[PDB]
């Protein structure tokens, strides 16, 4: 057993929203056994000094595109709207791949770096949505991301993605990226069989993740609806990015939500990325259907899209999680940092009603329990007996946090660095003193850097 | 002499916006001797390895309220409008002060912490506007802040502030903080005499900083305009916060700008904080007058105020700098971090015109050369021969910056941490390997923390 002793603040996000001061967390294998003051060290083989730290459930990034780690801070993509951006990303990746510079082996190392960054940022679970499958067969890109994740020990969901609707029939994408629906479906069956760990504390899970309504055939959505029910896995896609509604109207004469409903995706198996601009009238429908939403403040701002109606979602009882999206539209994997963006950027939308603004605790909740609920993980996102020992802690005693009165608010509103001090995943200590304990930081940086096209 | 050799990237912000790759910076005493490739280590007594770093001019925070470091992350002040905010801050400060908990000795140590954080964030010059002068006689609060700055070796401007218009006569300021105009003028003359270093590379400078049009008598603005001419010092105040226009109309029947023009402040001696909501038709007048503007994205968002027309200011040729404001409305002193906030938050105002969005380079210029210009420092903000050796460097080779293609954009758009690697002020190395060279960080944290009310 591992005991973390004397934590300055513990934020549980349990059913009573308990917080604790000068308290401990006891860990046994993959699970938390207790959270409380003065815990017994009866069967403890390692005690860790938590004094001066705040502990949270591990952050859960409910929407990544790991392969975009290779596409950060490209000058031509700095100030572009969505259409120019998407063309630029697809063209570059197709180009690099054609030149033998962007195969699964490269993606493995890009994923390794972004996932290691994730750990160092206090993120203990990542859900990646990979759609890049050039060629006549589905290559081992997902396997590569899973290999990277398992090597590091980070908890991992892979939402296999695609672009199955070609520009020829209304899609905004070139037929290079277009796979036949059956190829995608066949591949997903194999991935579930090979990799999916459905048991509590499972470390790898597969989800089914079409790129979206403007990008994938209705047939794929329906196939995935059937597959998700048959294999009890979850469903993920992009949702109400601006312009989606125009494309859905043109192709189908219905809204993106009506499309999802029609093809089996109005269900509690589903989590939806962005949800920036839904018709206000559909929000109660999202609630009744039990879909979950991941707030992605950084890309929404970066693309000029604006502010998703998160307060409205919370008012409606809709599950809200948080994510970063890929590093071509962020351009980092810093989830904690993005929370500050949301905390501040939402405010000018309601200048005279501060009670509507998202709070630090609401945001931290989204990034832990909310994201856990998005991923369908009742075993994560909460520091309590019986849940997974996924824990992230930050030091409170730096010169840049002097004068902080509330440590949880302080974690979002102050600081020069979002680097976690101590990070535990599945009961395994992976970060200590802001450094990886098992991963070779310098070698990983060197190896991945050598592979960036 | 000191040679920084082999910097991966150097951003000069010189008159041709030169950048250099794999280049050196040579320093002699307080000044830069040369910037370029393979510089001679002739009289060099020390060579610093710059490989893997990006170098910029030191960041210059053109608007601080250091004493607010003690008022961070207060739950009751997390989500409040300006009115409630001002109420909460003035009550706490006056209340702590009355109880002997907020004297110059406390402010000295709060300033010491925030200024040390500033150095660690790559900030080499700070302009503080101390707003708390309880009792008719302003204590040695300004002396306290200067003492802290000089102990640390950070370059420092102290804008002596005031609240000369009391509510006892149609003003908005409590009588506890209201000083007779001549008393303020006299304190200012005493400060210039004791502290002001007008020579190039001067490390302490005095500025004259009324709280604002709603808060100070016309006679003070005029007296200051006179002092500014007499002593070649600069003038600083708050400008076009929401509600100012109404307060100005109510008291004087004219706009805040019209009022400044009337009382001698429409000149190239002036820099103005926020400038969030000016009438568009006055912008050309700002340009003609030659006033400079400090953009403060964090408090503007935190208060729910929204987006200052920065693109318009740049279009008009108006000098634009950057600052954080005080830590009661931020709540950090992390200037680099705030640049990312600006980079993203401005975009949704112009969804379809990305050319209007502020670029990384425009924002970094604001935080260096722009801020130097605000402060009237032609000796700062540029990495070139003859300017001050104020330099801030960040490492580029961390796992969180793998895949970055343009290091300057990457400084804004990526990272778990804004901590600077190497910081030089006045030719003195003050931060190296992300650690203070001379300052005792642990002792400073302990001492200041003990004094937080
Ligand atoms: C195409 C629908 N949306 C979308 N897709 C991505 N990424 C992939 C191309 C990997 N990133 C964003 O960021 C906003 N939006
Ligand atoms: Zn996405
Ligand atoms: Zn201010």
């Amino acid at each position: 057993m591992i005991l973390i002793r004397g934590l300055t603040r513990v934020i549980t996000f349990d059913d009573q929203e308990r917080e604790l001061e000068d308290a401990d967390i006891l860990i046994d294998g993959p699970k938390i056994v207790a959270v409380g003051k003065d815990l017994s060290d009866r069967s403890v083989s390692r005690t860790i000094d938590g004094r001066g730290m705040i502990a949270l459930p591990g952050l859960i990034n409910s929407h990544q595109h790991l392969y975009e780690g290779a596409m950060r801070a490209i000058p031509q993509l700095e100030r572009v709207t969505m259409a120019s951006w998407l063309e630029g990303v697809l063209t570059r990746s197709a180009g690099w791949w054609r030149d033998g510079k962007f195969g699964p082996d490269v993606i493995r190392e890009v994923a390794r770096a972004v996932l290691l960054e994730s750990l160092l940022g206090g993120i203990t679970t990542v859900a990646d949505q990979h759609l890049f499958f050039p060629g006549a067969t589905a290559d081992s890109y997902i396997d590569a991301t899973i290999e990277a994740a398992t090597d590091l020990g980070i908890r991992f969901h892979a939402a296999r993605s695609s672009m199955t609707l070609g520009k020829s029939e209304g899609g905004f994408c070139d037929d290079l990226f277009v796979e036949p629906v059956d190829r995608v479906v066949q591949h997903c069956l194999g991935l579930i069989d090979q990799y999916h760990e459905p048991e509590p504390f499972g470390m790898v899970r597969i989800a089914l993740g079409p790129c979206g309504v403007p990008y994938d055939k209705p047939e794929l959505f329906e196939a995935f609806a059937q597959m998700a029910a048959d294999y009890d896995v979850r469903l993920h896609t992009h949702f109400y990015q601006p312009l989606d509604a125009g494309m859905s109207d043109h192709l189908y004469g219905m809204t993106p939500w009506r499309f999802l409903e029609k093809h089996g995706w109005a269900s509690d198996r589903v989590w939806l990325a962005h949800a920036v601009v839904p018709p206000r009238e559909e929000i109660p429908e999202f609630a009744d259907a039990g879909v979950a939403i991941a707030h992605l403040i950084a890309p929404d701002l970066r693309m000029g899209w604006g502010l998703a109606p998160i307060r409205e979602y919370l008012d409606a009882g809709i599950t809200v999680g948080f994510g970063t999206t890929g590093s071509a539209s962020n351009d980092g994997g810093n989830l904690l940092g993005d929370l500050r963006l949301a905390a501040l950027a939402h405010r000018p939308a309601d200048p005279n009603e501060p009670e509507k603004w998202l709070s630090a605790r609401e945001l931290l909740r989204m990034a832990t329990r909310g994201s856990a609920e998005c991923l369908g993980r009742p075993d994560l996102g909460v520091l309590e007996e019986g849940r997974a020992a996924d824990i992230a802690c930050w030091r409170l005693d730096g010169v840049d946090r002097v004068g902080v009165h509330d440590p949880a608010i302080g974690l979002i509103m102050t600081g020069l660095s979002d680097r976690a001090s101590l990070v535990v995943v599945n009961g395994q200590v992976l970060v200590e003193n802001e450094r990886p304990v098992l991963a070779d930081l310098e070698r990983i940086v060197a190896n991945t850097t050598a592979l960036i096209p």
